[PDB]
């Protein structure tokens, strides 16, 4: 037979308007019945509706005009791009309606994706079953036929014929549960709002929930019985967002319900379904007592980031999988901005200027393209999926948040998404609305586009002559060629003038040079306050001494952001090398009246990083040279660490912080302190309460003993705190017997007594000190086959595993052999972007040494 | 413009006399030179040919005209062109003056500084010349075919005792304060064995027939060398009791030179040995340490006859005299040194050889040597040791006494010549009286690699003999000389020379077991049918000493080689050792001990610890009785303590019951003692070992290492501290090392060997190699030993395919030369045996260990 579509997009002929779907699924069989009836719109003349489907076994298929009477329609098949053409018995003429009935039999999803199923063992002892779905991105045509494209947004019934002991959810609220004569209930839920394919959901379960209203809109967390308890902040949590949304953007949250769940399974699919929320359990649950700090913000933020997207994405959604950085960069912005509003306490700040520093370090990398991409095939749709993107997305609206108004960007907000509402965008269509708000004083479309188009960042450079202060762009480039590169930079800067004169201004850069004029001479100038653009400042050497001599006198004059961005930059610099690695550590000797928690997390991370890489080479003095030096700036702050989990969670984190480190490298009090802490603990049986904050610590200094490692394993397997099993997995595989190691490793793949899962960052933590950084590398190797049978060849494991066991090396030799390895294996292997970035760090690792490693032995 | 193009000289002009003149200063690395070289010309000829490098020609004088010099540096040449024709059978007298640097490399006449008891910067100097060394210190005819008389005169200082080959003629004081030595004019010899040192020694001599026996020391370690006398003195007496050829020379110096990087050789009179190697106190060394200086002594002394007074032509007949030395250190020392046991270790030797000898990388011993280099290849312990193994085989199937005259003769009839390893199969041919053919025998073994497998099967009064090539991945035909035997308890014995690939051998009764290759006499393995191997199981389990040490710990061996190969299921050759209960003979103990732990150190590093672990259960389980009844002392003879040293070291290694705790109850003392109450030598490295496994024991260790005067008991600290499961420590150790800081890099070898044969050093130890490569090359040159070592302890243990690709693809960057080279080829090769050993037998262990 021969198919009427070569395409992989669906044409534009016909249109879906309503969707009901009847399910049958039998749970404990994993297979399912369905019958699926939509009704479409032709707009041309065509002979065949093609749409979407797979693994479908048909058993009929039926088609109509009005003529209540059912015409029998012959379906055609084509597996490759998911599809399945209707042959219709009459062409379908422009502007007439017609509804197509089709009935099917498919199994519920043995992997994660799709219609997916599992079973877990009860508090009770008694295994139970459980089903959801995880459509994004093309995965609802798994579980039903339907037009599987963002654009394509429909109606939807949904109807489930559950069993009496579950309570089945899907995306609206329940319109009907009508027992059935043998014991079993057909759910019927009320018919949804215009909206994608990809966003449909249902869930089977035997689940609790804890509910609350607000105004109208019922929220509701459904959490399995044995843990509803856990499940309160969760709640507490979404009210304050959903409020905060709803006052952001002046739309209102348009459904009765909210529900979100708590999945009983680790490798289930998390998204941000409409009224449907999914979430992994590990990731919804809090203890008020039991639980950690970064475990407090990173529920909060899973919660406003799945929120933020009802209106952005759910609401207003992309016209197809390219855009996709938007709205998931939208969501990532909301993350990190909405929790500033609400939960100020947390210093979530802190983290995002985290993960910009991290962006821009792989995004500055050659490997590195553009968040606005061509996406063709499953392939790059599924490659879309990446951090980088959500990442940069979220700092490049930071940077817009910042330059605009702060009330100009939300009413441009609030214009796009109420011009757009249950409509499919494309990316400019953003910009146009920031174009309108702007009164066209600006373009902000040509401006961004920049950013968007073009991989990577800039590199500002800056000198002061009197009042001039001069401005110069260039790509951020580390050495290893064109000048296309130019980017509409809002430059932000501050100053310090007559005795204390405080100033402040910002100018766009929209040329590859400039001069802003000073209104008066000034001791020192910082650009890109608190680092709110995507852009790395380089200085001229008299201006960068101008900022380290303030920091010497004053640090406190500049924000805890900026002092963090300067530490960041001139270590990036010396990386580059337009900066001696002695400025960099000229820089950080301010560090003694340091008490913020990010600017020290900053320079730990630095000096670690450069503390490992020699390392891993024999140079050991320097290492420790390295570490001693660093010790001896945040002396006072480590000594005055109290072993608790008392203060502000930004304080609380600086705990964390100087303690690790400290104990880490053997550092006064440190050990001594943590091994009591270990013993009494040990000695309780593990029964006594060891504080969040101090936990790793802790349990790493035990590990450093066979008992302590010992009692540790024993733990691992007994205890039921996930986030505990974590910090005490992070010791074990901190250990230096290289055979546990080995181990711990072995048992991981052959997920013996911890869970496949874990091993990458098994393979992560072992990598990382030295009597494990050879081991780890030959793990991956020789387990190589193994590992790619359990993850795919282009999952985000793979990828960290390769990061992982290979960021450390820094000789020829080793470039070599790792550029070898993946030849070995097939040319489709070593042409993947991991391992391209993999030998791109290597190499620049080489360079680094090669730069600034003969210098050093005369310092630190 | 030169008239010479070739590597050996011409034949045409040819040496007498030497008068050899040198006034060497120790302080500055020079010398100012003189020989006066008395020729005749066999043919006519107009221009005189020999060797000289590094030499500044001062005057060149033929008798008395001056005559113009030429130089082929690239064959290390010189021309002489005369102002007459050279007329044949007419003497001429050639006389050179020159200018040279004193050698450091201890290669050629070379030099060294050692600080003193009172710690003060004495001087050395001594000579290297073997193989082509003497055209350095001195002009001459550089080959040893040429023989001739060395008068050598040497100008020292007052407080040098200056030695040489012959014994010292005259000095006298000149008006400088200088003392001028004149020496004896030699024996007819060659010019590699001629030998000169000046340094500030003390003598030991002891007169035994009118030669007068004297071991040379630096004063502060004159008290070792007793040992040595002795042993001279007791040796010497043999070889000519044996030889019948009384040792020609006045004197015999065996000298102890300084150094730890001097050359060791068996100079005709003066026979230079490593200080080390010579040192011996009866009260705190090993066994093994006084069974090494007896061994290389004799080894020495067999030389004087094997290889001074009968000479080989060129350098490819070298493993004749090298083999012959190695089998008469073995021999003299089961004559006279009989409690040594000395024939475990050649047994033992026999079958490292056989291992390496089994490769597609090996050669032949019978090679032909042409190019510069070739020479140096002739340098290698399994060239020395296959002929020794081979000579053995011929001693046992000929007489002992046959043997002797064949030797007797041989040196009688080549006294002071040249010779050709033929002519000692020729002197073989007569004490048969061409019954047995020798020379094409001989010349089967020596002609092509590896050795033969000799496939047995049994039935009825008869015995059939197959052989073919011993390979484990072409016809090769040996003529093997099979010894064999028997058992109502019939002990019946007897040889059959087999010359064809089948044969069948009769018997005088049907028997219950056969034992072919008695003692392993025979460089050749066996393998039976398989109910003859169960007829030999069932022997041992019975009674197992129904069979020699020496037999018993053949089969241990044989099987367990064969097992690799295919040609046995490796759950034979563990049935075989379950008779390991009953067995107290340390030959056999120690030969299934070593295999068990190649198999367990390569289980280990593939990631198979229970196996692995399960393995040395197993072995324990049969050697339990025994390890439980030893001593933590050294009562007992060489051969039994030799047992407590390995069953005690097993079960510490693997902290198997009693062991661990009670050799760190005699660390901890020792320790507290600040290392003054003396430890059982026998259980020393063991002790050691169980300390370094602490943070305190390992600075311990390492703080005696730097501070102590034993090298002996520093080289079992050594490996214990290389024994740490403490990546750091190991990594520093190596890295320390090759920057000479607190071991010298002529340890680091033993480092390297020592941490990747473990589990947290084996990926670190050959990661060291790959990342110091070129400094290891400069350290060590290509082709090194110790380089050949290297490479060799820390990739023998790689047995997956992964692996073998990395190990290659390092080699292929480095060089074609470096990828084509012997150790290279061989090491990948190994990586390829381990990867076939795992595919035939991984998978089964599971169910049986
Ligand atoms: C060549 O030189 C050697 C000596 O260098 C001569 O040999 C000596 O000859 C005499 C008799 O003429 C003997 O008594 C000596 O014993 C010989 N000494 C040695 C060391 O061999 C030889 O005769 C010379 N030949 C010619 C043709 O003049
Ligand atoms: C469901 O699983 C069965 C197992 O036999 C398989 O044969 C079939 O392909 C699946 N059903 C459909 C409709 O794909
Ligand atoms: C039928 O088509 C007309 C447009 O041609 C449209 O206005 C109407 O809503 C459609 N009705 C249904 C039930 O699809
Ligand atoms: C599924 O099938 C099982 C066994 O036939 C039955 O016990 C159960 O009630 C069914 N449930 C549903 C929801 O169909
Ligand atoms: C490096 O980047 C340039 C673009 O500037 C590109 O053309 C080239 O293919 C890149 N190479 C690699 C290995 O990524
Ligand atoms: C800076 O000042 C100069 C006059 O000195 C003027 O020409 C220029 O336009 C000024 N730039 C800005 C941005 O105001
Ligand atoms: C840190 O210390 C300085 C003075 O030493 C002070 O001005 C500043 O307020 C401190 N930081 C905070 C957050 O209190
Ligand atoms: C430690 O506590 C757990 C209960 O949480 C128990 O299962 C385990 O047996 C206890 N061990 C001892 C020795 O009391
Ligand atoms: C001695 O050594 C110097 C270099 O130190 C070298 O130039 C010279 O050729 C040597 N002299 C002789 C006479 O061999
Ligand atoms: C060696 O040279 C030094 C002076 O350079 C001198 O004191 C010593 O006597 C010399 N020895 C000889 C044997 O020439
Ligand atoms: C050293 O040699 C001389 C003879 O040259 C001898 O008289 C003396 O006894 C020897 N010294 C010793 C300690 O044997
Ligand atoms: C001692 O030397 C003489 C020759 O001077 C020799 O005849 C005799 O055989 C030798 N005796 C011994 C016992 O070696
Ligand atoms: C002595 O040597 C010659 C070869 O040079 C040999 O042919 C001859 O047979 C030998 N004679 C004896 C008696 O060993
Ligand atoms: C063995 O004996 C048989 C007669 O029983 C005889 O024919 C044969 O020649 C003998 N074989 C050998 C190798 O002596
Ligand atoms: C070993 O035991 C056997 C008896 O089983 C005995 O004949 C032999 O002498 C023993 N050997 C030693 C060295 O103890
Ligand atoms: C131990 O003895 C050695 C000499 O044997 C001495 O040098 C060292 O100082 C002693 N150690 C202590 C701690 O006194
Ligand atoms: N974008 C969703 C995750 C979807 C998972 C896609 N496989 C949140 O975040
Ligand atoms: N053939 C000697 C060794 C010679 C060493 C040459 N570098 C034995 O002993
Ligand atoms: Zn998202
Ligand atoms: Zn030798």
């Amino acid at each position: 037979k021969l198919f009427p579509w070569a395409q992989i997009r669906l044409p534009t002929a016909v249109v879906p308007l309503r969707y009901e779907l009847s399910l049958h699924p039998n749970l404990t069989s994993m297979t399912f019945r369905g019958s699926v009836t939509i009704s479409v719109q032709a707009l041309q003349v065509t002979w065949n509706i093609i749409l979407h489907s797979t693994g479908h076994n048909i058993s009929r298929v039926t088609f109509m005009s009005v003529s209540s009477q059912e015409k029998q329609a012959e379906i055609l098949e084509y597996a490759y791009h998911g599809q399945i053409a209707i042959v219709a018995p009459e062409a379908l003429l422009a502007g007439h309606n017609y509804t197509l009935k089709i009935e099917y039999s498919a199994n519920i999803s043995s992997s994660y994706y799709g219609f997916y199923g599992f079973s877990y063992t009860d508090e009770s002892n008694e295994k139970k079953y459980f089903a959801a779905t995880q459509f994004e991105p093309l995965a609802a045509r798994s579980a039903f036929p339907c037009f599987d494209e963002p654009a394509f947004k429909a109606t939807f019934i949904i109807k489930i014929i559950r069993d009496e002991q579950y309570t089945a959810l899907s995306n609206m609220p329940k319109k009907s549960s009508v027992v059935l004569d043998d014991g079993l209930v057909q759910d019927e839920f009320s018919e949804s709002v215009k909206m994608s394919t990809y966003l449909v959901a249902f869930i089977v379960g035997e689940m609790k929930n804890l509910s609350q209203d607000v105004n109208g809109t019922l929220v509701s967390i459904y959490a399995v019985p044995e843990k509803i308890g856990q499940v309160h902040y969760a709640l507490e949590t979404t009210v304050k967002l959903l409020e905060f949304f709803q006052n952001y953007f002046e739309i209102q949250y348009p459904l009765k319900k909210l529900d979100l769940v708590a999945i009983p399974d680790f490798e289930a699919g998390a998204m941000e379904n409409w009224g449907l929320l999914t979430f992994r359990e590990e990731t919804l649950l809090y203890d008020s007592n039991t639980s950690s700090m970064a475990d407090r913000k990173l529920v909060t933020k899973i919660i406003a980031h799945e929120l933020a997207h009802q209106w952005f994405g759910n609401l207003v959604t992309m016209k197809w999988w390219n855009d996709l950085w938007l709205n998931e960069g939208f969501a990532t912005f909301m993350e990190y901005f909405s929790l500033e509003k609400i939960f100020k306490e947390l210093s979530s700040y802190e983290d995002f200027l985290d993960a910009r520093f991290k962006t821009m370090k792989k995004d500055s990398l050659n490997s590195s393209h553009p968040i606005s991409s061509s996406v063709q095939s499953s392939e790059q749709i599924e490659e879309m999926f990446d951090s980088l993107s959500y990442f940069k997305g979220s700092s490049l609206l930071l940077m817009l948040k910042t330059y605009l108004s702060e009330d100009v960007f939300q009413h441009a907000v609030v214009l796009y998404l109420h011009n757009h509402s249950y409509a499919s965008i494309q990316s400019d269509d953003l910009w146009d609305s920031f174009n309108e708000v702007t009164n066209q004083t600006l373009d902000v479309k040509r401006m961004m586009k920049t950013w968007t188009l073009q991989k990577g960042f800039p590199l500002v450079t800056v000198q002061k002559k009197g009042k001039e202060l001069f401005i110069q762009q260039e790509r951020f480039f580390l050495n290893m060629s064109d000048t296309s590169y130019l980017w509409h930079i809002p430059l932000s800067y501050v100053t310090e003038g007559r005795n204390y004169s405080k100033y402040q201004s910002v100018s766009l850069l929209d040329k590859k040079s400039g001069v802003i004029n000073l209104t008066e001479e000034v001791l020192w100038v910082k650009v890109n306050i608190n680092m709110n653009g995507y852009y790395i400042v380089h200085y001229a050497d008299d201006d960068w001494e101008a900022l380290i001599h303030q920091l010497k006198i004053n640090p406190y004059v500049l924000s805890d952001k900026d002092r963090a961005n300067l530490i960041n930059n001139i270590f990036e610099l010396a990386g580059l090398g337009k900066v001696p690695l002695k400025r960099a550590f000229d820089l950080i000797n301010y560090l003694g009246n340091e008490n913020h928690t990010a600017p020290i997390t900053e320079a730990l991370f630095q000096t670690d990083l450069i503390y490992n890489l020699l390392e891993k080479l024999g140079y050991m003095d320097l290492a420790s040279r390295l570490v001693t030096r660093v010790f001896k700036l945040l002396q006072n702050q480590i000594q005055q660490q109290t072993w608790t989990d008392e203060g502000t969670p930004s304080m609380r984190e600086l705990r964390s912080a100087l303690l690790e480190f400290a104990c880490t490298h053997n550092l006064g009090n440190c050990s001594t302190t943590a091994m009591k802490l270990f013993d009494d603990w040990m000695a309780s049986n593990g029964t006594q309460s060891l504080p969040t904050d101090v936990m790793t610590t802790v349990f790493k200094v035990g590990a450093k003993t066979d008992k302590g490692w010992s009692f540790l394993l024993g733990k691992y397997i007994s205890i039921g705190s996930e986030a505990e099993k974590n910090k005490i997995l992070e010791a074990l595989a901190s250990s230096e017997d290289v055979r546990k190691l080995y181990w711990l490793m072995k048992s991981s793949l052959n997920g013996d007594n911890f869970r496949t899962q874990k091993l990458s960052f098994i393979i992560r933590t072992v990598g990382r000190h030295f009597p494990g950084h050879l081991l780890a590398w030959d793990f991956v190797k020789e387990n190589w086959n193994k590992l790619v049978q359990k993850f795919p060849l282009g999952s985000y494991t793979i990828q960290n595993i390769v990061a992982g066991s290979t960021y450390l090396f820094s000789t020829k030799t080793h470039l070599s052999e790792v550029q070898a390895f993946f030849e070995n294996q097939s040319e489709a292997t070593f042409r993947l972007r991991c391992v391209q970035e993999a030998l791109e760090v290597i190499q620049l690792n080489i360079q680094w040494m090669e730069k600034n490693l003969k210098s050093l032995t005369w310092w630190l």
